[PDB]
């Protein structure tokens, strides 16, 4: 109650609006780099990957006697004089520049399309004094400086070129690659500069605007402050009343939140943003890392650095994943402190609705919020939102309204599903027309309305503190132009992605979907049938259903349509349960009739629910239940639930049509007790089922890798994840066996061998990333040596006869000295019982007796080359010599086999072949499994060459690997035109016959090409600077 | 061909498909029927009838 608190708001307010409008315009300063190509004055190769895979200007000036070393006797294998692709790439041709030599004429192809070309002895001519050629985004052009065209299509004497505009026709630069080796004459400067524009740093005048922007809005608001502590009125708390107390439920819903965190299956994007987060330090900004040329995440993700802040004590996943069990907890305190003591007194002394209200806030929390997505955050948001609003309608008082406002800005720019807030912003005007409509007769408009200004503009000077305004709104209509954004019709897809037999439709996700709407329409239903639920607030219960509704219509607007985003309703659903469990009471609900049919539906929804598969993400999914298969004991769980659907719907027919009803018959029992709180039991038995299905998961492959075993080990160190629990062989032919007969050549097909192919396999399906010992002259998968590895095969092009083969006997090692794994190659599409092992002892070979058999299983796909195994334990310990065996049922000619001979691999974990030190390519689901190897660098627009590369498994790496293509972005178009890649044999520590996922050497095809180095500069830029446009491979 | 009790959102995604089966028409009558028939629902809540 002062005029100094009514001057300082309106002064401050103003301050901090203007200073919010004016800093995205302000200056920067960008980091220029350029790269310049001879770098020490002779011919050699570099090394330059760009990330936004071209640059913004390409100017190369080659002479002619450059090319003087390029033709001569017929020893020149060499091609190219200039390159900025390896020639050996598949794409090569078709995405970058050459100035290859075609027979005899010297052309430079870009893009696919000839520029200028010219005879070689007519520049190798005196004349010819230059090879010009630039790049830009509208005109590329090249010409020979020196000489004019002949006999030909063109008048001669026109002084040749060549130009192609109309489109973008830049060419991809990977590095600048030749094919020369002596020193470099004089000219020869190949320049580019690269599009390093997210390089930038706030200049003097920026940092200055959002100090003094936000210490305005501090001021505004303690101002606001004290003028509404006008009326004689003081604080006397902050916090609701039982805060620092426990009860059982909170025990029970805390015990549920923490050994979620520990055996618990955790989202698909978890990786995506550790890998994120991991690499934007060292790149000075917060890019995208697998998808969009490089362009950040410009309004949204502002808690990504606080996370890559919270990453320096460990990246293990329980440490990073913790913020989100501290958010949990603070929502569930949240809604039992604050929500349901508001909701009235039917709500805040009754059991059951406390009890349907924990249920419906774990249904909600276990399946969709175990990560590191915004859904926690959004949530949680949501909840304060409302709070603070609710306690400014109470109080009569603008500041939790202004508070309400900062929360509500704050979590719209988490992700792009945090616009279900607007439900939240847009409920709370009424309420703040009744509050300023009271204090205005004493204040006025000015001092009332600048702070809620300067509140709801503070958010500007966090999303631009880094970027500018140009750079945000141009990346923001380019990702809208390439990514998959789909428009507000296309709602439907969510819900059909909800109705899949898939871990996007499982049991949990449809489970929680369906009772929120079954709770949100018993709720509408009885607030229009009565004036409102009968024990309970009005104005809480009206704005929580207006917030959920405006929530779902407002969940539309979304560019991707996901099912992990209903993770957000996990604050409102504890809101519905204690509201939807008032409006069913005997209180509230007078007929018996309308509660038989109300449990008849939830028996509906229950019975819905369980029609799909119990499954989960990527290695959740070990030893779980019904992971693939729909629930049944002996008919199915869905089937037992509709009839007892159908049946409680003819208990209600009979208490319709006998005019009967409950209130001097059925005072009080203890399943009386327990039938009048349908929602109560049917969540708890719901998240029961979840707990439980994790926990046996868990249990079922002890001695093998799970989730909540590498979660329970990472107490006691061991943070490495599934890397200890992989091993992997480097040399494929080390553990080689050895015959007892003839020697290594036709030992493998010794004693019979008929219809066996030593060139006989296709040559066109066998593919995996001369002379032989056998006489092959086939290309072996894993680096097997063709020289001391033979070949046989079940496969030709004419009509087939059946073919049986019997190897030679081989003698077994020492058990000490020998692995896990004894492990034969082959290919071809074939049955299980087909290839077997046919052991023996030294008097039972020395009699040709059968004497044993244990057949091989497979992981892989066919007819690729794979690796069959089996372990030495099912080979008894009295065995010393082996044998191979195999035979093929007809099946025609496109049924074959392949083979090579037994092995003995020498294998090593994963962490010591790939250390914590080499540059690894991981993909977006193997992020938080791998957790000690480290992701590759980029600084300045040029990215650092993986040596390894770590897939999903193949269901998996053939639907997901389209998110980091060419056509979207993506590291996988570099590494496609840099690198070669080559398969590694890798098992799972002790779960031998599953899929864990694959790792690949990535090998350049140039070995002597250095890295690249750049000539750094400083410029100062300004606010809507664009140095050239996106180009978008279309 | 037979779709069991809990197949009945293919009927809506086959609605909602760029196709004969989507078109203008049928999509129109099918939205404006359950528009209608819940309008009729809340008078029938709200008053008495
Ligand atoms: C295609 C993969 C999807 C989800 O499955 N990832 C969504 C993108 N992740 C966002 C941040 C988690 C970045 O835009
Ligand atoms: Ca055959």
């Amino acid at each position: 109650n002062h005029r100094t608190a009514r001057l300082v708001a309106i002064i401050a307010g103003l301050l901090g609006t203007l200073m919010a409008i004016a800093t995205p315009l302000l200056p920067v300063e960008q980091t220029t780099a350029e790269l310049n190509w001879p770098q020490n004055g002779v011919w050699q190769s570099v090394d330059a990957p760009l990330i936004g895979y071209v640059a913004t200007d390409l100017t190369v000036t080659v002479p002619c006697q450059a090319a003087a070393g390029l033709v001569g006797p017929e020893n020149r294998n060499r091609s190219v004089l200039l390159s900025t692709v390896p020639k050996q790439a598949p794409k090569a041709i078709d995405r970058g520049l050459l100035i290859e030599r075609i027979n005899n004429d010297l052309t430079v192809i870009v893009r696919n399309t000839p520029v200028v070309s010219a005879p070689l002895e007519q520049v190798l001519s005196p004349d010819c004094r230059y090879l010009t050629f630039t790049a830009h985004a509208d005109k590329v052009t090249g010409e020979f400086v020196g000489l004019t065209q002949g006999p030909d299509d063109d008048d001669p004497g026109e002084a040749v070129r060549g130009e192609r505009s109309g489109y973008d026709f830049r060419p991809q630069i990977v590095g600048v690659f030749t094919d020369l080796s002596g020193p470099a004459p004089e000219g020869l400067q190949l320049s580019a500069t690269i599009d390093t524009r997210y390089s930038t740093s706030p200049t003097l005048l920026k940092l200055l605007a959002m100090i003094v922007g936000v210490a305005m809005t501090v001021i505004a608001l303690g101002a606001l402050h004290v003028l509404d502590c006008a009326d004689g009125r003081r604080h006397k708390r902050f916090l609701p009343s039982r805060w620092w107390s426990m009860t059982p439920l909170d025990g029970l819903v805390s015990a549920m939140l923490v050994w979620w965190h520990f055996v618990g299956a955790n989202t698909a994007d978890d990786g995506y943003i550790l890998t994120m987060a991991r690499v934007s330090e060292h790149a000075g900004y917060m890019a995208n890392y697998y998808r969009w040329f490089g362009t950040p995440e410009s309004p949204f993700g502002w808690y990504y650095d606080l996370l890559a802040l919270w990453a320096h004590v460990s990246t293990a996943s329980v440490w990073m994943r913790f913020p989100t069990l501290l958010m949990g907890l603070a929502c569930w305190w949240v809604i039992s402190r604050e929500v349901i003591p508001r909701l009235g007194a039917a709500a805040k002394h009754s059991r059951a609705a406390a009890w349907t209200a924990a249920g419906l806030f774990l249904a909600f929390w276990l399946p969709l919020n175990n990560g590191l997505r915004p859904e926690p955050i959004i949530a949680l948001g949501i909840l304060l939102t409302w709070c603070s609003v609710e306690r400014g309608v109470a109080t009569s008082r603008l500041l939790p309204v202004a508070v309400a406002i900062i929360i509500g800005a704050l979590t719209l720019f988490s992700g792009p599903t945090g616009i279900a807030a607007v439900g939240a912003l847009l409920v709370a005007i009424g309420p703040l027309k009744t509050i300023v409509a009271a204090h205005v007769s004493r204040f006025g408009y000015w001092a009332l309305l600048a702070p809620i200004a300067a509140a709801g503009t503070v958010t500007i000077f966090l999303i631009f503190r880094d970027q500018t305004l140009a750079a945000e709104l141009q990346a923001s209509s380019f990702k809208s132009a390439v990514g998959p954004s789909l428009a507000w019709f296309d709602e439907h897809i969510r819900y059909s992605r909800l109705f899949t037999t898939s871990p996007d439709g499982s049991v949990a996700r449809r489970f929680a979907v369906l009772t929120l709407l079954l709770a949100l329409a018993v709720s509408i239903a009885m607030t229009l049938r009565k004036g409102r639920i009968p024990g309970t607030a009005l104005g809480p219960s009206r704005r929580i259903i207006g917030i959920t509704i405006i929530s779902f219509l407002a969940m539309m607007f979304t560019p991707t349509k996901w099912t992990h985003h209903f993770g957000v309703f996990a604050g409102l659903a504890g809101c519905l349960g204690a509201l939807a469990a008032v409006a069913v009471t005997t209180t509230a609900m007078k007929s018996r009739r309308n509660r038989t049919v109300f449990g008849a539906a939830v028996l509906f929804v229950t019975a819905l629910s369980f029609a799909t598969v119990n499954g989960w993400w990527y290695v959740s999914n070990f030893g779980v239940p019904w992971s693939n298969s729909f629930p049944e004991f002996k008919f199915g769980f869905t089937t037992m639930l509709l009839g007892l659907s159908v049946l409680a719907l003819l208990v209600a027919a009979w208490f319709h049509f006998s005019g009967r009803d409950v209130s001097p018959d059925r005072p009080q029992r203890r399943w009386q007790r327990l039938l009048v709180a349908p929602l109560a039991v049917a969540t708890w038995a719901l998240v029961i089922f979840e707990v439980v299905s994790l926990t046996l998961g868990m249990i079922n492959q002890y001695p093998a890798w799970s989730v909540g075993r590498s979660n329970l080990n990472a107490l006691t160190g061991k943070t490495c994840g599934l890397a200890n629990d992989v091993l992997v062989e480097q040399n494929a032919n080390a553990g080689m066996l050895t015959p007892i007969g003839e020697p290594a050549g036709q030992a493998l097909g010794a004693v019979t061998s008929l219809g066996f192919g030593p060139n006989g396999i296709p040559s066109d399906v066998s593919a995996d990333p001369a002379a032989g010992i056998n006489g092959s002259r086939a290309r072996l998968p894993y680096g097997l040596n063709p020289a001391t590895t033979p070949v046989l095969g079940s496969w030709r092009s004419g009509t087939q006869q059946p073919a049986v083969l019997r190897s030679a006997w081989y003698r077994l090692p020492d058990r000490d000295q020998a692995g896990p794994l004894l492990v034969v190659s082959a290919a071809g599409r074939f049955d299980q019982g087909e290839v077997e092992v046919q052991w023996a002892t030294d008097e039972q070979a020395a009699a040709n007796e059968p004497g044993g058999s244990i057949t091989f299983g497979d992981v892989g796909a066919a007819p690729a080359w794979r690796n069959l195994r089996a372990p030495l334990s099912s080979i008894p310990p009295e065995a010393t010599q082996i044998r191979l065996v195999a035979s093929d049922d007809d099946l025609a000619p496109q049924h074959w086999i392949a083979l090579t001979p037994p092995r003995i691999p020498e294998l090593r974990t994963l962490q010591e072949v790939v250390g914590s030190s080499d540059p690894v390519m991981l993909d977006w689901l193997v992020g938080l499994a791998f957790p000690c190897q480290r992701p590759f660098d980029h600084r300045y627009g040029v990215v650092e060459v993986p040596k390894w590369r770590i897939l999903p498994d193949r269901f998996g790496a053939e639907a997901n690997s389209p998110v980091m293509d060419y056509l979207g972005g993506g590291p996988l178009g570099i590494t496609e035109l840099l690198l070669r890649p080559s398969s590694v044999p890798t098992y799972l520590k002790d779960d031998w016959y599953r899929d864990w996922g694959s790792l690949q050497r990535l090998t350049p095809w140039y070995p002597d090409a250095q890295p690249a180095r750049l000539d750094l500069g400083t410029a100062t830029r300004s606010g809507w600077w664009s140095p050239a446009p996106l180009r978008l491979s279309h």
